[PDB]
């Protein structure tokens, strides 16, 4: 460290030299040009050897407050170094984060503006949709208000069709019924014209049957027959269908002749028998009783 | 500071002594040698306090030169930990903000990847919907092509059904007009068959009325009756409808007999009354005038 | 740079003034003490100046070791600011770049938050349109059934009206054809009305024809005119339809002087002439053959 002894003065120098008292008798002048000078030189060398060690201590005691402030330095540096070195790994790490973050920010911002245009695209896409759906519900509303009016007038014309369809058969069975009714009538009229007598024809009409009339038969507007006459007694006798002559019963004379009255009586007999068979006619027919 | 006074030596008067200066007689040999060896030492001891004070000065120059290059290191060491304190407050405020940026950023694409899976799912939910819309029109768009096909038939049918009901209204009016005639026409033909005289029936027919005829009355194909004859004059007298003699005979005598001639005139009378009666009955019927 | 020349001392004489060597009566005690003490001081100044320069040399060699650690003191601190100056360049890069990344992130987080409030309303715009679509899908499924039902209605409505339209027309002929045949009939009917001969007629009838019947004409219920009579022989003679009387024209007296027999003879032959006329009349009419 330091030496304090250095700072301890040796100065003595007990005595200062004078002559007297020294053998100035036994000495040459020159030993006295030495012995007084030797004493002064010895004493000046001491004080100088003393000052040499005062300054040697001051230089030693400075070196000891230098080494103490060297050692305070040596420490303040090492903790300044251990600090920059740790600050180093810490900044090197702080940037390493900033650089691998900005990449997380860039991958974000890039998807967002993509997401931004992948959003308002879907909004546009649903607006087309929305506007369609509403029109589709505008048409379906019109379609429902129509189909039903179609169904309603289909029912309304079906009840007019099934009516006529059943009235058609009514007429069609009225026509075929009247068809049989017409043909038998026209056939009965054809026969009725064949078997009937007309007030209008000359062509002689032949009955297969007897005839009856109320009062008189007639021709030309004159009465030709009447009721069978009454009151008759039937003439009996012999009916003469033989020859009949109108001759004079003659020879009537002035004298009685038997042969003529015999003729007149025989021209009576035979005249009565015509009138008898002329009566046999009017009876057989029935014109008289 | 330091002392420049130490480079200053002290000069000495004492110097090497020849035997001439010394008192050979007075001093012992050993004290003779001591005094000559004195000046050596006395002079050589000087050569140190000289050389010590030099190196004491030379050590105070190298000292004071170090002292300013110490405190130079100190202004540097005090300025260094000063800027290093400006190091440590910054990096730890840099690393506290580094983890605030990692948390924010993680929340960034946490929401992005949600934004990304919704937009993708809504695209899938849109691509399904507009698919359904595309056909939804295709259905509806054809529907009104059918509705206008249906509704048109409806009007086309309602016009064809109407004209059919107008016709049938006319038909049914005239099937009841006809069926009201043929029935009457079957009524008048029914009264005709009861009221007519016929050619076919064998049994006797009859009239409630007087009958007239033209030019003839016939039976069996032969004409039995005909027109009335007008040339007649009325036969007068009394008519005899009573008993008429059957084969009345007369027996005549050769000589005149009154009673025999009386009977012949009487049978002339009666038979003249018989011929008057046939004609009187004939004029009653009207066969003659 | 140390001078070891200050680490070596003086060698001084071993003998110091034993006084065995000192001048006997020559020196006064005044000078006897000085000389003796001057031997003790001189030898003392040496062994100090020896260590007064031993200190300086030790205040030098230490300063040498002081200059070697200062060399390491500067060579460190130079590096200390060499890596520190790089720090505040690399920290101010760390700190200013921290601020550039935030302002991108702050913006980025708020344009997402607007992106999520837009897409949360999309999800419900898609879903509402999702709900109005299948409501249309089912309504259209209901619309398809109803239309097919509607068009199977009119197709079968069409098959009925045509089958009906042709049914009316054939019916439209057969009614006016029936109208004809009835008019033909009912016209021939009224002919039979004004012409045919009645059984029940009251007023006297007429015929433009000769009548002929098969067996018996009758009037009143009894046979009057039947088939003509045969077996007759045509009477030869003349006829008299003139004046006639049934009167008694023949007188008989009791004698024959005169012919009044010719009066009975003339009345028999005017009577046979009526009986001829009465026979003719029945022959002309046809009643007799
Ligand atoms: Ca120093
Ligand atoms: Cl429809
Ligand atoms: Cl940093």
């Amino acid at each position: 460290m330091a030496d304090p002894s250095l700072n301890n003065p040796v100065v003595i120098q007990a005595t200062r030299l004078d002559a007297s008292i020294l053998p100035r008798n036994v000495f040459s002048k020159s030993y006295l040009l030495y012995v007084i000078a030797q004493g002064t030189d010895v004493g000046a060398i001491a004080g100088k050897a003393n000052e040499a060690g005062q300054g040697a201590y001051d230089a030693q005691v400075k070196n000891d407050e230098q080494d103490v402030e060297l050692a305070d330095h040596e420490a303040r540096i090492k903790q300044l170094r251990i600090d920059v070195d740790d600050h180093e790994s810490r900044i090197t790490a702080n940037t390493k984060a900033i650089t691998a973050l900005n990449v997380r920010v860039t991958t974000a911002e890039g998807e967002i503006a993509s997401l931004q245009t992948n959003v308002s695209a879907l909004d546009g896409r649903v607006t087309t949709a929305e506007n369609n759906i509403s029109a589709l519900q505008a048409d379906v509303d019109d379609h429902e208000s129509r189909i039903t009016a179609n169904t309603k007038a289909i029912t309304a014309l079906n009840v007019r069709v099934t009516t006529a369809e059943g009235e058609i058969a009514s007429l069609q069975t009225n026509v075929s019924a009247l068809d049989g009714r017409v043909t038998t009538a026209e056939n009965n009229i054809s026969a009725l014209q064949a078997d009937y007598v007309s007030k209008t024809a000359t062509t002689s009409q032949s009955l297969a049957s007897p005839l009856n009339v109320t009062t008189s038969y007639s021709v030309g507007g004159k009465k030709v027959v009447g009721a069978r006459q009454t009151g008759w007694t039937a003439a009996t006798g012999t009916a003469n269908k033989g020859v009949f002559d109108a001759d004079l019963t003659f020879a009537v004379s002035d004298t009685y002749t038997q042969s003529e009255i015999q003729a007149i009586a025989n021209a009576l007999i035979t005249e009565r028998r015509r009138t008898k068979a002329l009566e046999d006619a009017l009876r057989a027919h029935g014109l008289i009783d």
